């Protein structure tokens, strides 16, 4: 792994083909966004110092997408424009904190450049309370893992930079220009062959079953997306944590994804739902490659098959899944290489027909800051358009696991996705008092 500039083009990943295709309107509004605090304030000098180190480090975020000649090209520029662009707000003498902060945030998220850059967006908000940091990168350089990277070298820069110490962070891994590079040589690889029975086995066994909506809509705009998120007690969370795992010997998302199973079948009616899985991409595409410290887009979508035969039999149930997702090779990175990098038409005919409607992704559990109360504004554009009926994530904070249900409200009433979300919460706490039974 080299530790000087990176510049030049790059391959679109098949996450980032992904976006594009769908077409999005003001795709330049579709961000990845936090909100910290901290008591004692801010200094932006230091802020500024921390992230012009930061984006020269992680070279990523230098990026830039050129629109020519239809086509879409993506280049990692250097040390020569700007890194980031900054705001600063006083608001130690305003009123109400709350609805200006959240009105200067939704002007920041929807005032990305794409073209020119760049993609960073810092905003300091002063109040007599302390001071809030508002960061939004767009979605295409930025995923779930490259956040708990930027929460750790901002809160070191931030330390080295106040004891008046040359910013220092750690070694570079591999840069995102080489993963996309070695990720077209393993997309016409033969070990990524090797996975077209399965993928191809799955298509033609699987019974498409629509999910039911309350109403029929043709506008999927993102102005009507609403979200119902319910939450466990800290002692429900450390059981799923520490006392339910080694009975089946399972991992987080083993438990979930069963759960969900069983939700949609008592709330829909149903034996097989196709969900939508997310995982975080940074998997094994030879050539001992390492993506530790790499900030990018590295999700990877893949299809799953859920059953619901049989509910009675939680045992048999959860083994059921358990065993259903270790079937699948290498987290199901390969999917969409297979559809959108692999340069040959696979022996196997694999046509890609299964169409997930319900989109799952667990962020997992989450220091010299803390995290503002405070929203971070509207993350997407109003007018963008929905891809997924039911976006469902999953994250612990404070000891809390809360999962929430994003949904339209064009297409069902808030009644109808609480019966989803309170079925599926009775079979959570059920797996987790008969797991610690066992």
């Amino acid at each position: 792994s080299e530790q000087g500039v990176v510049e030049g083009e790059i391959a679109l990943t098949p996450i980032q083909k992904w976006f594009f295709a769908n077409n999005f309107t003001d795709r330049h509004h579709w961000n990845q966004a936090v909100m910290l605090f901290r008591e004692d304030g801010f200094d932006e000098g230091l802020v500024r110092q921390a992230f012009q180190q930061i984006v020269e480090h992680h070279d990523a975020l230098r990026m830039v997408y050129k629109q020519e000649d239809g086509a879409i090209k993506q280049i990692n520029r250097g040390l020569t424009d700007e890194r980031f662009r900054f705001y600063s707000y006083d608001l130690k003498n305003h009123a109400n904190s709350e609805a200006r902060i959240l009105e200067l945030s939704d002007q920041i998220q929807s005032s990305i450049d794409l073209e020119h850059g760049p993609l960073v967006h810092v905003a300091l908000f002063a109040t007599k309370d302390g001071d809030h940091l508002l960061v939004a990168i767009h979605h295409l350089v930025v995923d779930g893992v490259s956040w708990r990277i930027l929460f750790e070298d901002f809160s070191s820069a931030y330390s080295q930079a106040l004891h008046q110490q040359e910013i220092v962070l750690p070694k570079k891994t591999d840069s995102f220009k080489d993963w996309a590079a070695q990720l077209q040589k393993y997309a016409d690889s033969d070990e990524l062959l090797r996975e077209v029975a399965y993928w191809h086995n799955l298509e033609t066994t699987t019974t498409t079953a629509a999910l039911p909506t309350d109403f029929v809509t043709a506008d999927r705009k993102q102005k009507h997306t609403r979200t119902l998120s319910f939450a466990l007690t800290v002692p429900q969370t450390e059981n799923l944590l520490r006392h339910v795992h080694h009975a089946y010997h399972t991992e987080m998302n083993d438990l979930l994804l069963t759960a969900l199973g069983l939700a949609v079948k008592d709330w829909a009616h149903t034996n097989g739902v196709v969900i939508n899985l997310e995982g975080h991409g940074r998997e094994d595409i030879q050539n001992e490659m390492n993506v530790t410290r790499t900030i990018g887009w590295f999700t990877s979508q893949y299809p799953v098959v859920l059953d619901m035969e049989k509910a009675e039999d939680l045992p048999y149930q959860i083994k059921q899944t358990k065993e259903n997702l270790r079937r699948i090779p290498k987290k199901g990175i390969g999917y969409e290489i297979l559809r959108t990098l692999t340069t040959s038409q696979l022996q196997p005919p694999l046509a890609f027909t299964l169409r997930p409607e319900i989109s799952f992704n667990y962020l997992g559990q989450f220091g010299g800051f803390t995290f503002s109360p405070l929203g971070t504004g509207q993350l997407f554009s109003p007018e963008s358009e929905r891809v997924f009926l039911l976006d469902i994530s999953a994250m612990i904070e404070d000891g809390e696991l809360r999962i929430s249900v994003g949904y339209s409200r064009l297409q069902y009433e808030e009644k109808t996705i609480a019966s989803l979300a309170d079925s599926y919460r009775k079979h959570l706490l059920g797996i987790i008092e008969h797991c610690m039974a066992k």
